[PDB]
């Protein structure tokens, strides 16, 4: 699963509600995507119940998964806001893995979601974010490439 | 040329550096290598100076050129971009172009290597992208498997 431990230099296992124990091979097959979200933002507090409602209606169908990197700027916020979601999350402790991905996907505001596929560890997509609110029925699901609209 | 000119519906030339005026029979009797990427792709970016090696030793003797084939949201990225690979480039301008060729190769996700005969327009190899890695050499070039 190389390709996407590419994206996570500095963890093997990542954060599921309580369990802190999701290793990443087990997201084999399904399209990963990253969220990068804080509870300070106000346009991430009106996006993510948007991307809730997405995700309860087609992460099984569409077999993918999200996972929360965050810009919280404490472990106690962190903490907080994490809570009020459903999928996954980078720990808070891996800061250094949160500034890689953040500066590798060239990442200059909140909220943003990020495409991969798991497998290949290939991009689909930086821009999936408008394409969650577009595209709720996710008829054209993952989105590859809308950055050429 | 006939075949590889279909590939280009909307471009009678393609970049090479600053030079806009590259023409297609160029790439005659060679090999074509259409590489999809971006730089707002990390694999990419972990990828591309991999092919910057593999194409400054192979490119003359195997006899191929490389395309790059742009996936970035503008043209100032585009520009920043380019500009640090020796190869050649679809002008980002021809964005109807690079989604000619994407839904051609259908590709998915990105870093994408298609190798194609420039001469009949088929498909060579489909795993360049993982034996450039493999295989730095060129041994097995180029890896038929279509």
């Amino acid at each position: 699963m190389s390709g996407l431990k590419k994206f996570f230099p500095y963890s093997t296992n990542v954060l599921k509600g309580a369990a802190a124990d999701i290793a990443l091979p087990s997201l084999a097959g399904k399209t990963v995507f990253f969220y990068f979200s804080a509870s300070w933002c106000p346009p991430c507090r009106a996006f993510t119940p948007q991307l809730i409602d997405f995700y309860k209606a087609h992460a099984e169908k569409k077999n993918f998964e999200v996972m929360l990197i965050s810009w919280d700027e404490s472990a106690e916020d962190f903490k907080d806001y994490y809570a009020k979601m459903p999928w996954l999350a980078l720990p808070f402790e891996d800061r250094k893995g949160m500034e890689f991905l953040t500066t590798g996907f060239d990442v200059k505001s909140i909220p943003t979601l990020v495409g991969v596929e798991a497998d290949s560890g290939n991009i689909i997509t930086t821009q999936a974010r408008t394409m969650v609110v577009k595209d709720p029925e996710a008829k054209d699901f993952p989105w590859p490439n809308v950055e050429a609209k």
